[PDB]
């Protein structure tokens, strides 16, 4: 699925990440833009063998499993397919877990070198939240 900004916003608010961790919901709306362009299906490959998925391009490293990331873990206990559906429950949860690790939101690079500093508010304007 590939969201609009203020469906997104909804859906994230929803979930429960506005200001989880202490992040407003338009530092997680930055992220998405700029990590899938709100696009669930979004996979990437990482120099290092692992690969990104959906919304909030989450790595098969750490955090999910998609059976071809050697020496790796899955720290949400999920198959990294379950981050590309159009339902981002999976992607939230998840992404609850990353930012509680101890980075907060740097975990994202795109987020520290897009977001991080900027008028975040923004990326909500306008949405009926
Ligand atoms: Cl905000
Ligand atoms: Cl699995
Ligand atoms: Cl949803
Ligand atoms: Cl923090
Ligand atoms: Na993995
Ligand atoms: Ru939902």
């Amino acid at each position: 699925k590939v969201f609009g900004r203020c469906e997104l916003a909804a859906a994230m608010k929803r979930h429960g990440l506005d200001n989880y961790r202490g992040y407003s919901l338009g530092n997680w709306v930055c992220a998405a833009k700029f990590e899938s362009n709100f696009n669930t299906q979004a996979t990437n490959r990482n120099t290092d063998g692992s690969t990104d998925y959906g919304i909030l391009q989450i790595n098969s490293r750490w955090w999910c499993n998609d059976g071809r990331t050697p020496g790796s873990r899955n720290l949400c206990n999920i198959p990294c397919s379950a981050l590309l559906s159009s339902d981002i429950t999976a992607s939230v949860n998840c992404a609850k877990k990353i930012v509680s690790d101890g980075n907060g939101m740097n975990a994202w690079v795109a987020w520290r070198n897009r977001c991080k500093g900027t008028d975040v508010q923004a990326w909500i304007r306008g949405c009926r939240l």
